This record gives structure tokens, C-alpha cells and sequence, in this order.
């Protein structure tokens, strides 16, 4: 093993390193969307189930 | 101390003096042939360090 080898090894490690690794904002902003759409999904389910005491719909949260 | 003495000690000194040096050319042949062999040797460590950087090999020596 020799000053070359190692120089080799280090030069596709700085490949590997740069290559490998994904987007993570991208990732996130996906998931992020996911978490929304899920919290409005479920504020639709409770704004039926208001309605279903209230015969009205709520305007406020902490309904 | 005398002349018979003088002549066989001057006779083996021309002698010596023919055999006990070396072929001075052939060995710098040889460490010649090394300093080029070691001067590549760098120039490809020097051409993978310009592959880190500019994902290309030179084509000059000045880089
Ligand atoms: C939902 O609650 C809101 C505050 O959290 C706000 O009060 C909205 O307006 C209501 O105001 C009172 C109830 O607080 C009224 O009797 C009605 O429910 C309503 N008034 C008007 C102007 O509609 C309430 N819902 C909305 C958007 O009306
Ligand atoms: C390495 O440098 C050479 C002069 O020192 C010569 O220029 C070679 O040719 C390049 O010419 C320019 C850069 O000077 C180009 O944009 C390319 O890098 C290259 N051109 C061609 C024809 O390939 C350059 N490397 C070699 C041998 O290509
Ligand atoms: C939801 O009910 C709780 C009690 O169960 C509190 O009264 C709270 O204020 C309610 N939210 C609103 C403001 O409608
Ligand atoms: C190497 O870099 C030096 C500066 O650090 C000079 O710019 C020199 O011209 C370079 N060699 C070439 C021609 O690539
Ligand atoms: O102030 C009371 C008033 O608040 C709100 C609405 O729910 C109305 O129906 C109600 O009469
Ligand atoms: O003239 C610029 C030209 O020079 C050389 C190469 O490095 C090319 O990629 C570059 O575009």
C-alpha cells in the first residue's frame, strides 16, 4: 500500500461523498405536504362531527 | 630499500589502479533511470490531485 493507492482512494471517496447523498429539502418539502394534507383531512373529519352536535360548522380551533 | 623493490611496487600500483574503480557510466545509468522513474511516479500523483479538482487530467506540466 503506497502514497498513490491512497491518493486514489481518497480522490472516490471526494466522488462518493458528493454522489451518494440526496436532496434532503426535497424529501422533506414531500413529506411536509403529506403532514398537511393529513392535518386537513382530520380537521374535516371534526368539522362533520361538530356539525353533527352543533348543526353548524366551527370557525374556531379549539372546537 | 632499492630500485627492484620501487619498480614491482609501481608495477602494482598501475595494476590496482586499473581494476579497483568502477564503470562510473554504468552506474549512473542506472540511478539516472530512477530519478525518472520517481519524476513519473509524482507526475501521477499530481495528475489524480488535478482529477480531484477539475475532474480532468492536464495536459501541461505547469498545473
Ligand atoms: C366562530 O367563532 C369565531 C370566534 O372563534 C367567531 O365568533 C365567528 O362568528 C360568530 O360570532 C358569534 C359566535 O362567537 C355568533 O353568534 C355567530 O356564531 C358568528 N357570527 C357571525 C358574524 O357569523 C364564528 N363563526 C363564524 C365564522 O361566523
Ligand atoms: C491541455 O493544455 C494544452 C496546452 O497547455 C492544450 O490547450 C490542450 O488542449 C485543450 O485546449 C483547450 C484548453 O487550453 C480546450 O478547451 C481543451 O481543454 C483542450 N482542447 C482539446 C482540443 O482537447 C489541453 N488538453 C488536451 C490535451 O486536450
Ligand atoms: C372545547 O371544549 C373544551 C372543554 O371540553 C373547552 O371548553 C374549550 O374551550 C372548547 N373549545 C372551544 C373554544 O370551542
Ligand atoms: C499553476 O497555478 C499557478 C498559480 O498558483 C499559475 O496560475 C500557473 O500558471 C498554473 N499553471 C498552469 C498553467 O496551469
Ligand atoms: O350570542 C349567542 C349567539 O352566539 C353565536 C351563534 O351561535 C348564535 O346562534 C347565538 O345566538
Ligand atoms: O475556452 C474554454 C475551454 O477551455 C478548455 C476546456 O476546459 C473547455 O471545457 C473550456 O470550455
Amino acid at each position: 500500500f503506497t502514497l498513490i493507492e491512497l491518493l486514489i482512494v481518497i480522490a472516490i471517496i471526494a466522488i462518493l461523498a458528493a454522489v451518494l447523498i440526496p436532496n434532503l429539502l426535497a424529501a422533506r418539502k414531500r413529506a411536509n405536504d403529506t403532514v398537511v394534507t393529513a392535518y386537513l383531512n382530520d380537521a374535516v373529519k371534526f368539522q362533520e362531527m361538530y356539525q353533527i352536535d352543533n348543526n353548524s360548522y366551527t370557525s374556531n380551533q379549539a372546537a
